[PDB]
Order: C-alpha cells, then sequence, then structure tokens
C-alpha cells in the first residue's frame, strides 16, 4: 500500500502575472520540496486554488506533479467537491496520469447530511480504484463530517486516512483511539499539528511547509518519533508562520511569501487576491524571524 | 428595467428516480405557481441544487423555464459560484436563453476577502450585459459580504439588488436606509421576510413559496403595502412549515415535501438525500396543519 | 394586574466620580423620563449596573424609584441572578420597597440545565408575590432559556412575561404565536424591537431609550399600533444610535451619552470603565445626528 | 515563592442532602487526594459551586480545606467574580484564613474591555498581599481576557499565573512562548491539557481528577517530564470520562460521579440540578471502564 507519512505540503499552483499556470516554477518547488526533505505533496487542494482552475489545468497539474516527482515522493491529488459525480470524473483523470491518491473534501456550500457526506465518499471511493484521504474543513465547507462518520468510512475499501482541519486537539484524540491500524490521521491545522502527531496521528497536510519545508519535515519527524523537545523548539520557531499565512485566507499570504522568496510570481485568480499591502510588513517579519528573508 | 418584487419561488429542480430532469413536472409547477400568484421566479439557484447540475442541465432548466413561463413573469437564472471565470460563463449561458437576470452567491469555500467579492461581483456585472442580484449567506458560504461592500457594489451598473439570507434584521435596516433608489433588498429568509419587507424591503425569495406559492403572494403583497396585520396573520399560519422545511438542509424537506403534494418525483443528488424517514411525520403534519395536504 | 406595556427604559444608576450613588441626578432622570413618555422603568437591571452594587445600595435605588416615581409609571426591579436563593432574598426586599414586579435573568456562568432554569425561576416566583418577568440574554449568560421552557413558566402563577434579548426574529414570532394572553413578550434588543412589537409584541426594554426616551415611547406606540410607517421612519433615524450605544459593552456607551448631554456624572464601578477616548467622537456623532445634541 | 505544578483538582464542595455543607466529607476527601498524589487543591472555584454559597460558607469551605491540608499540599481559594470590590473582599477572606493563593475567574456577564479586565485583577493583586492565578474561561464568562492582556498583568507584582479554559492550544503555545519565567500557564479543559502540558505549560486545574487524582497526577507529572508514550496512554484511558463529566454542565456530572463511587451525598444547590437520569448509564459506564465503580 501507499504510506503517506510525515510532512505533506499542500503546495500552491504557480501562476504567471496573469493568472496562467507556471509550470516551470512548479516543476522547481518540487524539486527543492523533495531536497529539503518533503514527505509527500498535495497537488492542487484548496492551498492550489482548485476553485478556480478548469479541468484540462487541474488535470496538468497533478500530471506534471507525477511526471516531475518521478515516484521520489508521492502524490496526491485534490479531486474532491460538492458534487459526487464531479468528483468521481476528478479522480479518474487523477488516476489516470499516475496520482498515488486523492484528498477529498466534505462538499462545501450545498450541506449534506451525515448519510449523504457517507454515501458521498463511498461512492467516490468505489468508483475509482485509488486509494481516499477524506478531508474534514468545517471552517469552510460548513457541514462538519462526524468522527462517528469518519470511522464508519474507515471501514470502507480504499479510504486511507483522514485530514482534520478543525484544530481541535479532543475530536483529533478521539479518531487516534479509535482509528483501524490502517487508517491515518491527518492534522490541517499547522498551529495544532505538533499536538495531533505528539498524540499518536500520522502527518500534517501543511501551509506552513510550502515556505519551511526543512523545518516542517524535521517537526513531524519528531513529533511521529514521540520527541517532544525537538519537536516544539521547532513549533515555537514558526509559531508566527504558522499564524501570519493566515492573515488573510490560505492561500493569499503563502502566494505572497513565496513571491518574495523569489519562488513564484504573482499571478492569483479572482476571487482571491493579492496580499493587502497592509499586511506584508507583518508577513515579511515572520518570514525574516523564520530566516527565509 | 426588469421589475422583480413581491414573492420569488426558489424553485426546485424536479428530478426522475436517478436524478435526471423531470421537465415535464417543472413545466406544471411553473403553471402553477403563475396560477397561484407568484411574481418570478428563480431557477437552479440553491434549492435548484445548481452544485450537482452539469452546465447543459443548468442552461436547459433555465431554457425550459424562460419558455414556459412565456414573459408572464420573469426568470431569474442562478449563475454563480466561487470561481469568477466561471461565474461569467454561466451567466453568459443564462443570458443567452432568455433570462431576465442572474442570481451570484457570494464564492463559497475559498473565503475571498472584501475587496475579492466585490472584484468578483463587480467582474461578472461588467462582463455579461444582464442584471445581478447578488446573494449573501454566510450560513453556506462562511464568507459574508459586509452591507459596505455590498452598497460599494450598488453602484455598478447592472446590478440591481441583494437577497440577504443571514435573517439579521439590524443588518437589513440598514441596507434598507442606505440602499440606492435603483437597489432593492430582497429576504433570503423565510422566518424573518416578513420584518425586512415592513421595513421597506422589496420580496422575499423564498423556500416556503414552493409549497404554498399563494399563501406567500398574499404575505408579500401584505409586507410590502405596510399591512402589518394581514402580513402577520399569514405568517403564524406558516410559522412552522418555515421551520420544519430546513428540518434538514434545504432542499431535502421541500423537495419531500412537493412529492407528497404530488407535484414532483423523488429524484435528488447526492450528495443531498431523500428526507430523512424520521423527519416525515414532522414535515407532513406542517403541511396538513398548513392547508396543504 | 399591573400594566408594563410600551417604553421601558433599562435605566442607568448615575454615579459620582467614586462610582458612589448620585440620587439626586437619579430623581431627575426619573421625572424626565416621565415628562418625555417613558411607559415604565427597569432599575438596576444590567444597563444599571446591578453587578457591582451591594444589596444596599440595589435596594436604595429601587426604594428612590419608587418613591420618586409616586405612582405615576410602574418600577420593574431587576433582581436576579445565578444564585435561587440570592434572587429570592432580592426579590423580598424589591417588593418590600415597593416595586411592582422583578426583571430575573436567567442565570449567567453556571450553565443551568434547562429544568435547573425552570426550577430557578418557578421557586422565584412562588417564594415573593410580586409579579416576575423573565429575562433571557444569551449573550451574556451563556445558558439559553428555550422557548419551551419560557411557556412553561407561563403557567407559573406570577409570571407574567419575559425580556428576550436575542435579537431573533424568528423565535420572537414563536414565543407571541404560543404565549398565553397573560404572558407579554418585550425586546430586550434595540436593533430589532421594532419587529417584536409589530408582530404582536408587547414593548421594549431599552437602552437607546435612555438618551430618547420621547422618540423611543412613540416608536413603540406606534409599533403596537400596527402603524409601520411610523415607526420605521423612527427606526430609521435612531439606527445609528442603536449599534453606537454598544460600540462598547453597555452600558459604557450610554453612560457616556448621558454624562455629554449633562444629566448624569462620569462615575462607572469595575470591571466597567469609562468609554474608550476612541469612541467618542463615534458616539457623539450619533447623539448629535439625532437631534439629541 | 509558592509553587503550583502538577495536577490541581477544583474540587467539589461536597453538600447534604438538603444543601448543607458537608465538612466531614470534604476532610476525608482531602485526605484521599493526598494520598492519591494530588499536587494542590482550588477550592470554591466553580466546581466547588461558589456561585450558590453565602460569603460565609465560601470563607468555611477555604478553612477548613487549609486546616485540614496541614501545609501538605498548597490550597488555592476561588475568590473572583464579576465585581472588583466584592473580589477584593473575597480575597482578604482568603489571606486571613491562611489560603496560599486565590483564583480569579474573568468578570461573566458583565463584559469588561480589555483595559476593565486588566485594571480589575491589577486591583485585586494590589489590594491582597497574596497571590493571584487568573482564570480565563470565556465559554461561561463571555468576556475574554487576550493573550495580550494576560501577559500585561503578567508583570503585574503578584499574578504568578493562569488557568486557561480555552482547549485553544494555538493560544497555549503563544502564553508559553511569551511568558515570563515567573508566570504559569494551566490548563483548564481536561481534554486538551496533556497537550498544554507537553508544549511546555506548568499544570492542569481540572474536572476529571476530582475522581481519578491518582491517574492525573501521573498524567500531569509524565507530560511535564515530556513523556509523551506515558502521559499519552493514560489519557487515552481517560478519554471517555473527560468528555463524559460534561455530559451536562460541570459540576452536575462530577458530583454525581463521586456520589456513585461513595465519597459525598447527593447535595447540589439550584439554579443546579442532579444529574438528569438520562445520562446516569453513560456516566456510569464511563466510570466503570475507568475502574473507577
Amino acid at each position: 500500500g501507499i504510506q503517506i507519512r510525515g510532512s505533506v505540503p499542500a503546495i500552491v499552483t504557480p501562476m504567471l502575472e496573469d493568472g496562467g499556470l507556471d509550470l516551470a516554477a512548479f516543476r522547481k518547488l518540487i524539486d527543492w520540496h523533495i531536497e529539503e526533505g518533503t514527505d509527500a505533496l498535495v497537488v492542487v487542494g484548496t492551498s492550489g486554488e482548485s476553485a478556480t482552475l478548469s479541468v484540462d489545468e487541474h488535470v496538468l497539474m497533478i500530471e506534471t506533479a507525477v511526471k516531475h516527482a518521478a515516484k521520489r515522493i508521492p502524490i496526491v491529488a485534490g479531486a474532491g467537491g460538492n458534487s459526487t459525480t464531479e468528483a468521481i470524473e476528478l479522480s479518474k483523470h487523477a488516476k489516470a496520469v499516475g496520482a498515488d491518491a486523492t484528498l477529498q473534501v466534505v462538499p462545501y456550500y450545498n450541506k449534506p447530511t451525515q448519510e449523504g457526506i457517507y454515501r458521498h465518499f463511498k461512492a467516490i471511493a468505489e468508483a475509482v480504484d485509488l486509494p481516499v484521504i477524506l478531508y474534514n474543513v468545517p471552517g469552510r465547507t460548513v457541514a462538519d463530517m462526524s468522527n462517528e462518520t469518519t470511522l464508519r468510512l474507515a471501514q470502507v475499501p480504499g479510504i486511507i486516512g483522514v485530514k482534520d482541519a478543525t484544530g481541535n486537539i479532543d475530536r483529533a484524540a478521539q479518531l487516534i483511539k479509535a482509528a483501524p491500524a490502517h487508517f491515518s490521521i491527518y492534522s490541517g491545522d499547522d498551529p495544532t499539528a505538533i499536538a495531533l502527531m505528539l498524540l499518536g496521528g500520522h502527518g500534517n497536510i501543511s501551509v506552513t511547509a510550502n515556505v519551511a519545508p526543512r523545518a516542517m519535515s524535521e517537526l513531524c519527524r519528531a513529533a511521529l518519533a514521540a520527541d517532544v523537545k525537538t519537536a516544539r523548539e521547532i513549533h515555537m520557531k514558526l509559531l508566527s508562520l504558522h499564524k501570519h499565512l493566515f492573515i488573510e485566507a490560505n492561500p493569499i499570504p503563502v502566494k505572497w511569501a513565496l513571491q518574495q522568496m523569489g519562488k513564484i510570481a504573482g499571478g492569483i485568480r479572482l476571487p482571491l487576491t493579492p496580499l493587502d499591502e497592509r499586511c506584508h510588513e507583518t508577513v515579511r517579519g515572520a518570514l525574516r524571524e523564520a530566516g527565509l528573508l
């Protein structure tokens, strides 16, 4: 089976100033992540602006990552949505261009019931023979997949884990305790990921690791090895980054950060906007403090 | 310009057992609405399951509604989303098959800034020469278009109003007081719509009106004529319906209700699900009490 | 029984510079309220800083208000809290100095169950032969008395109504529709009170009426007579005041406002503080705009 | 200086069936805690029903604990409230009967500003020469003492720590990182306390430790020694207890639990109520699973 563990950046989608895809920058970013110690990548998730890419651009981003990664690390493709048929079709594309798994968000906006969430994910897992990592982020979807629903889906073949973005460490302990052995609990909340991992979770699917891949890889490695002192020392150093990369909605700040670091151009697609001028010095100070600028 | 005022059901999308469209039932529903006093329809809005229709199905629903209405009432097409370029394409399609305006939801899931929301809607109004009604529903989108942003967009040519689903009656009065003369304020919250209209708003884009179009047309007529006593007597009779049509996420309950009334079949598309059996007694009781069953 | 209807300011407790009571200013305020059309007063409620008065000061304020009013208007004494035995003692004291009713807040901080809330208020009504008006303000208490619990208490002898500060206009209509004939529904939310009264409620226990008692008495009079047009014209004029009197926690802004109007001195008791200097311009602007300054 | 560290039960106030104080049971409970490994006790805090005790009963509870503890462990007296003068007077009593410190809640109900919260605590610390531990529990107080305000008060002589009941592990890391060396961060949230301590905090002021003092003492000892494996194994065993002791508002379930364990009688004071019958089997199963029944 595919083994996804440790630091997994939700990597941005680099764009030219006019919003077109910047595949040259994307390839360089992938090589940089691999040499810095990144364990896997989630491609065209929320941080990758999946909302504003066409189907052709979405699949091209996955294929580009798969081809360039060249099996050095696993590539997980964001492929979910609030339509079960659309998520099935995107998952078929991700499989066809060689993704190792899909990341599947709980439906946003249309507020399905718990049973609707179960049937949605179960239909996706059954329709496409490729592993599924669930993604619960009620702060964006409104609908909230309960632990009970999550653990029902852990019994469905193909569903290998969940990205929990709640930052609710009680809920994470409940999932870790009750989860079957094959089922991985990943943080989706950089400020609390260290705790989720110290309690027995399996990794962090991360915004901060976009700009600090080596530090985040070391933090995950230590937290998963039950080494509190090493993990918390790194975490405390990144604390201002964990905060200020959300000064506006992710990925607005992290894309401006990577532009300041010289790794991408400024493109970002409406309705997202370039980081507000008023926020620049705050993010700049966090990057300079982290030694990134 | 087009006059949209009064009771405006957000009409369901009738489907057959596999979710396929049921245009014959839809045309009959439109005729019933016109006979019962409905003032305009919003087609393939949230209540119409826009999230799970293909672009072609979306356009076919609008075209069917425009043709069948035969200019007897205005047809407002839901055509928004969280991608600015996609909303522009859908708005083009809506204009091309004869919609009188589009209903444009604030982007869900990707959490744009206020300036992102402003730029998103302005781009949509400028790209397609057809009126726009904005739609703020933070209970589904998370992003919340502030009154300040709304009133800025009221200065943009083509933006003729807003559907305010917050149920926040302070916010409604603030919009009513400050809105320019050309800019209509509609309720998107059936339980509070009577108050929004009595304070000077212009109509109610409604779930309850799917099943009680005559009563809701009379409620809006009275509230807009400052006739409290008539409006509140109708409102109180419908009070349980306003509640139990949301016992599960709209449009799950109202589609079940219209099926019990013999007006549509049971189709509904995942991730939405047929109304939970545990809710049937309660919803039918509200229908029967309101003289609809 | 006593008739409490219309505009009922939750009157501030005037204090001198060290927080000591200022009964001379208080008596002058009561006379001004009566001249301006105020219908009744709630004395040493939340707006009266009940939290920081001694029992003796609490009782002296009630006694002063009863004596000075001289039966021209009813005096409702705040006498509740989160201890059932303490609320009984305060209610005894209020009856003994001639209050016409007590205002009884849902227990704050200790988060009783619905049955705890029921038993608390029932014990208070039974212990002291004086009418009780319940007071639900979950924005301050956290505990929220459900409509079901409220309507159960409406069956208890002596419990004559409820002050509903939620601003939830659906909840208000539900209470109005189900309330027995003897049981009054009052607003506790100045921004939405007009809607609660137009739907059939009975009055507004008000912060804004501290500074605009004549306008608020006319607003309530019109709303209770189903005169939308008159009520809403007054409401819109006061809309900014309804907002900026809460720019900091009530009663911080309204005490500063009454001082600017020359009606009280600046005393206010810790942990409350004089209105922040950064808010002065905004609050005075609302006062001046409303013709109060 | 007094050194408060590790497992600190917020001990219940045992009552006879009629609600009178049960000092004999209280003394036995104190001896049981000391032999089971409890490090300190908070007496007549929220869990001790401070809301419904008289001043005489409040001070008698502190004195009883101080006398019986006989300096074997530190005794911290709850002594705060939403009136600065009342908190000063209660703190004087706590000092006079030999408490080692007071625990001071942020004002509930009257919603002070951040500056009002600062001045409240600063006035308490200055008025009574005894250490102060701050207590932030916005889930009960509504007012929320920001980290910035907390760290300002860390500079005031006498203020030696804060009990943070938010369960917000991001906020706890921020406080731990920025706190002066003399200033202790205690959890007030049993489900997350392990994480707060592993990140560098200093103890857990606990509900669960009322029924599992030895386990909680071992968990705190291990978490403070950076021993993740030992701490998390204990934590996972107590997970159902951490949850179900809040099935109704603390201290309703923990007092019923201790009655089932034979350590106290059933008394509890309105508006709190004995644990709902419907909850008994759930709490009983959690206690039997923890080996306590």
